[PDB]
């Protein structure tokens, strides 16, 4: 399902983004946009075999079970297969965990090289909250 800007803002404000760990609605928006263009289907290789899972471009390495990872831990413990549906709870939840990893929001790199250090509130600008 590819979300609005600001129905992925709801959906993810009414699971406790807003200002989780201190980061705005307006980082994991921005960051949305730039993992997956707000695509909840959305799947990446690595250059180390490992994949990116669905909104938020959760790493198999580190996170979800996706059967193919040699050297891997799903510390989240999902399958990966969860992160690609309509539902965002587990891609949101297995975030909360990452974001709480002593490292903040810069885990995501497309946030770190593309949010951080700009206006990430215009990002959920006019929306109705």
């Amino acid at each position: 399902k590819v979300f609005g800007r600001c129905e992925l803002a709801a959906a993810m404000k009414r699971h406790g983004l807003d200002n989780y760990r201190g980061y705005s609605l307006g980082n994991w928006v921005c960051a949305a946009k730039f993992e997956s263009n707000f695509n909840t289907q959305a799947t990446n290789r690595n250059t180390d075999g490992s994949t990116d899972y669905g909104i938020l471009q959760i790493n198999s390495r580190w996170w979800c079970n996706d059967g193919r990872t040699p050297g891997s831990r799903n510390l989240c413990n999902i399958p990966c297969s969860a992160l690609l549906s309509s539902d965002i709870t587990a891609s949101v939840n297995c975030a909360k965990k990452i974001v709480s990893d002593g490292n903040g929001m810069n885990a995501w790199v497309a946030w770190r090289n593309r949010c951080k250090g700009t206006d990430v509130q215009a990002w959920i600008r006019g929306c109705r909250l």
